[PDB]
């Protein structure tokens, strides 16, 4: 039975950067923010 689990997850959003966790998904394509990453300039707000 579930006995043994290796906590494969324990939320449906999960930072790959900060192993953060949060309620909502936008709640993480936001917070992703606070880290640069590596991806190409877009087009500034404004
Ligand atoms: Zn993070």
């Amino acid at each position: 039975g579930s006995s043994g689990s290796s906590g494969t997850g324990e939320k449906p959003y999960e930072c790959d950067v900060c192993r953060k966790a949060f309620s909502h998904h936008a709640s993480l394509t936001q917070h992703q923010r606070v880290h640069s990453g590596e991806k190409p300039s877009g087009p500034s707000s404004g």
